[PDB]
């Protein structure tokens, strides 16, 4: 009766209104487990796995984000997750400019990125699923970075974490973290500034990281607060709260996730469809 969610690493466990909210690596979605006598051991397993950044096997109640069972990971699972979620930092191998020369070029890059939005005739496949804010922010950000790279530029990522909520203007989503590209450019006086580019939240253009994080704590959606943020090299696909990095150097995961979410829009389906198939 339970849905096999597969193996993953829990990265947060946070109590709210009679329910325990669990966050996992990569996915931006919250999962929940009820603090009942019968869930007491599953909850302990999750708490220990969060502490130690170790994998577990997750089973969900059908058609929900509710955890029904947690099973231990094998020594093989432990070995694998250590290889992919790593402190072994490795930077971009291609030579690129880390600073965009002027705001005109920043704006051009913004337009090129927005032109790749799913639902616009200018976009090529796989299009960037900005209109589907439920999950996949990591893939959207890596695809935005690819556009910069196609222009000869690199950038940073900013990962923001917490009890996040955002509105599309018609509906709200909840996230354990969000990520977008943080682009450095020279202003009119030649001073380097940074802006976030994130058409899933700001359709008009680049915005300050302060404004961006504020949009991730939209209290019109309910309770919200930021717990942390971290800037990373652009090549980081996902950063855990323990400062481990996951990479997607050939955009294998990125393209697979974008392809899966291509026709999705709005705040449903939630949970998002399974992208476990994707790999790297």
């Amino acid at each position: 009766k339970l849905k096999d969610f597969g193996k993953t690493v829990p990265v947060g466990i946070d109590e709210e209104n009679g329910m325990i909210k669990v966050s996992f690596m990569l996915t931006q979605q919250f999962y929940e487990i009820k603090p009942t006598k019968e869930n007491e051991q599953y909850i302990g397993m999750l708490r220990q796995a969060v502490k130690n950044e170790s994998p577990v096997h997750i089973f969900l109640k059908p058609n929900s984000n509710e955890i029904g069972k947690v099973e231990s990971a094998s020594p093989e699972d432990v070995r694998y997750f250590k290889t992919i979620l790593t402190k072994e930092v490795k930077g971009q191998t291609n030579k690129l400019a880390s600073v965009i020369p002027d705001v005109a070029t920043l704006n051009s890059l913004f337009n090129q990125i927005k032109n790749q939005s799913c639902g616009t005739s200018t976009a090529s496949s796989p299009c960037i699923t900005f209109r589907y804010p439920v999950d996949g922010c990591y893939a959207r950000a890596h695809k935005m970075r690819q556009i910069l790279m196609n222009n000869g530029y690199d950038c940073e990522k900013q990962f923001v974490y917490g009890n996040l909520k955002a509105s599309t203007g018609t509906c709200c989503v909840a996230w354990s973290y969000h990520v977008a590209i943080l682009v450095s450019y020279k202003n009119a006086s030649g001073v380097t500034e940074k802006r976030i580019i994130d058409p899933s939240l700001f359709s008009s253009g680049p915005v300050t990281d302060t404004a961006w994080r504020n949009a991730c704590v939209n209290t019109s959606c309910g309770s919200a607060s930021v717990s942390s943020y971290a800037n990373t090299a652009g090549n980081v696909y996902y950063r855990s709260p323990s400062n481990s990095y996951l990479y997607d150097n050939n955009l294998i995961n990125t393209n697979c996730v974008l392809t899966k979410f291509s026709l999705l829009s709005g705040c449903s389906p939630s949970p998002a469809p399974d992208v476990s198939s994707c790999g790297f």
